[PDB]
């Protein structure tokens, strides 16, 4: 079998490309494991795979370590409440400095593992985890199983909210990129998060209209809902299929990856990290720091490391351990370059300090996980 | 009296034409002065201007601050050992947020003037705040009275090192700026600061060669000399009688003004502001967040706050109170705009927090000075 070398603009080539792509990965993966084994190797899985009662299993824990008290000690983040509170806060705490770092696509993988981890250790978790394919939903957001409202979703749309203005994301002085606001606009109507406790930020929210809201400490107690405004257009523009493939294909090196991806500033362009985030509208899914606090953030960030796994998967000598960037967002202010040695942390929500060369394999260091 | 509206390339006439728009500038002060009268109208003056028992009862002051023992709670900046640490803290603390920043120039006006608050208010100071007029020194750094190495100096150079390589500034992912590694390299050889103990940082030391140096945390302790390269080069570039007037004339509004004085990233220049640090070489004095741990740091930006206060005085219905820029350094990651109601503080080293507004002027707010 010979891979795609080109992205097609066929959205539905597009995607058996990237199934194609997925199973070269696939097949990588498994037969270099012949600590790690085939044995206790474990599979994420698209939502849609999830069963019902598998959907509700992992939501309850999710809603578990919503109810369980936060580690954090009180007087680092006033506003943390429970064990989930702990993971938001630390991403808030780390913003500046993993993402457009060389650490981001590492930091995050082990961010969602440590994720996992708690899961599976206080709340009894023993399902997969779940990742969002945004190409099966990125003609009709509303319709995604992660964001239907149903009681086997991510809760779904906001309160409809009429003539908000547009959304309008700077960085540097750039010229703004425009956005829609999407369907939605106030707090999640239904599904098993509609009461659930949003209780830090916001950092730096972007409002319709071009407004940005920040609070002097987002680590403060600021309980509030969670507000969504799915906006299928968004998807639309940096998530299809296409998309997704052209990321995989046209990225020779790391650097162009990793940038591809989050949105090269300037460019007009917010990737398939930004449509991700941004397509959910609302509070925190407007907020770069606080979007951990949208229970979408694992599954979003579930497909990003899956993405980055294909890749790497490609060509596994030269892509395995690369890394390029520095260790501050878009290297301002300026900073030594990230390397094997660096080591980051997830502060007090999970796990302890860990080295990059630690966390470039999902089948070496603390990882033994397969994407399907 | 008509003023100069366009920079000359003589320096000997540039000086000049700075001398006049001080003078307008002083005459604005002034007869607007007609809580800050005429009367308790402090004056800030260069450092040549003072006699030989003036420098030295100003060098006292300081070395009385790193003698008498830091108030930050040693959990929050363990490497904090004086109140002269106090401020180099705070200064790395937010680093991040006072540079390339709506709030850069505001910031560092109300942190010298804090810095001078501490000289009087614990270490007897009664003098007469001191700044660096660059332009005086651009052909020979070595022979300035602020860096000449005698009991008068902020001491001087550093001991020589020969065959370092250049410095490479680096900001963003915009190519290298190249600068000579002057004319020193090592621990400080006389002076009142030879036994000075620089105690925090790394955060971000550039090295001859390329290389950055910084420490895992840079508030822990770290005691070590203070080192010199002093750099006469760069002054050469960037720090002439005929820049200086250039920043001021050709600027037209604030972010202009800012962005020429700090250096607009791509330019291959660092301004005023960066040539001033950089031309010091050593460490910290290549080190962007501990540069205030250099004790010219605080003659250096009282010719920084200088160069505003003139430019203001130019046209005070427009300038008087004009900020443009956000509150993250190059607005990485995006931040609100900063506002006439932005509030800032200093942390633990003096004062309390104070809004933009409030600091806009040197003869409102807490201020009540002119420079001559
Ligand atoms: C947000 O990030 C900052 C910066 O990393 C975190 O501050 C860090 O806090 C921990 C302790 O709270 C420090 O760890 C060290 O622990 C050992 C004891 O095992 C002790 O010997 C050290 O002196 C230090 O306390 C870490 O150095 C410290 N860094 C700084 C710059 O203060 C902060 O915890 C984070 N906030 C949250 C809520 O995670
Ligand atoms: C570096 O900057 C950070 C961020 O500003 C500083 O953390 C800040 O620390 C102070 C107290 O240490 C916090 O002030 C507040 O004081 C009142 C009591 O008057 C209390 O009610 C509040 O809960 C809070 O403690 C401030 O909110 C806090 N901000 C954060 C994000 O933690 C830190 O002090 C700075 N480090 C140094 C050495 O200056
Ligand atoms: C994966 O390996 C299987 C089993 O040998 C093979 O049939 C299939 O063609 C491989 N997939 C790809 C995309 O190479
Ligand atoms: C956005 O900010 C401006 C300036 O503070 C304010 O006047 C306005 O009310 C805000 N606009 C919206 C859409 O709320
Ligand atoms: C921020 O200020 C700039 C001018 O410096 C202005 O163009 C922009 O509209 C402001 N942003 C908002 C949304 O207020
Ligand atoms: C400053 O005011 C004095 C006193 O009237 C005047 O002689 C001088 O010309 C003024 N300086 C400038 C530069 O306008
Ligand atoms: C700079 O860093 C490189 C890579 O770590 C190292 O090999 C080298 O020793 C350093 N160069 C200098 C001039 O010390
Ligand atoms: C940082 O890494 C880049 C490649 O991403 C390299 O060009 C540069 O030399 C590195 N900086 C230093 C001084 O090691
Ligand atoms: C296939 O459908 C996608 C949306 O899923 C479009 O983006 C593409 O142009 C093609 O119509
Ligand atoms: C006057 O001298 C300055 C240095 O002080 C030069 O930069 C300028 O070109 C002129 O020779
Ligand atoms: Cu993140
Ligand atoms: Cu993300
Ligand atoms: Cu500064
Ligand atoms: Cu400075």
């Amino acid at each position: 079998a010979t891979l795609p070398t080109t992205a097609s603009s066929s959205t539905a080539v597009a995607s058996s490309q990237l199934d194609q792509l997925a199973n070269f990965a696939y097949n990588v993966t498994t037969d270099s494991v012949a600590g790690c084994t085939l044995q206790n190797l474990r599979v994420r899985r698209d939502w849609r795979a999830f069963s019902k009662t598998q959907k509700k299993d992992y939501i309850n824990s999710v809603l578990c370590l919503q109810k369980l008290p936060s580690r954090t000690p009180a007087h680092l983040a006033p506003g943390a409440r429970t064990r989930y509170d702990d993971f938001v806060a630390t991403h808030i705490n780390q913003t500046q400095i993993i993402h457009y770092t060389g650490t981001f696509l590492a930091w995050h993988r082990y961010f969602i593992y440590e994720f996992e981890q708690a899961l599976r250790d206080e709340c009894s978790y023993t399902g997969d985890y779940p990742y969002w394919n945004w190409g099966a939903d990125a003609d009709n957001m509303e319709k995604s199983q992660v964001f239907d409202g149903s009681e086997t979703s991510m809760s779904g749309n906001g309160e409809y909210i009429p003539n908000q203005g547009d959304i309008k994301l700077l960085l540097g002085n750039y010229p703004a990129i425009d956005l829609p606001p999407g369907s939605g606009g106030g707090c999640v109507t239904s599904g098993p998060f509609k009461d659930y406790k949003l209780n830090l930020g916001p950092a730096a929210l972007s409002l319709p209209g071009g407004n940005m809201t920040a609070a002097a400490n987002p680590l403060t107690y600021n309980p509030r809902c969670m507000k969504r405004s799915l906006t299928t257009e968004i998807l639309q523009r940096y998530n299809t299929f296409p998309k997704i493939v052209e990321l995989i294909l046209d990225s020779d090196d790391i650097w162009d990856f990793q940038m591809t991806m989050q949105g090269v500033p300037g460019s007009g362009s917010i990737g398939v990290h930004g449509g991700g985030h941004y397509s959910m509208g609302g509070d925190p899914g407007r907020d770069v720091y606080v979007s951990p606090g949208d229970t979408a953030f694992w599954l979003h960030h579930g497909m990003i490391d899956r993405v980055w796994w294909i890749w790497q998967n490609l060509d596994l000598r030269k892509r395995q351990n690369a890394i390029s960037g520095t260790g501050t967002f878009m290297n301002n202010p300026a900073s030594p370059n990230t390397t094997l040695d660096t080591v980051i942390d997830l502060g007090y929500a999970n796990g302890g300090p860990i080295a990059m060369r630690d966390l470039m394999s999902t089948t070496a260091g603390p990882f033994c996980y397969v994407y399907l």
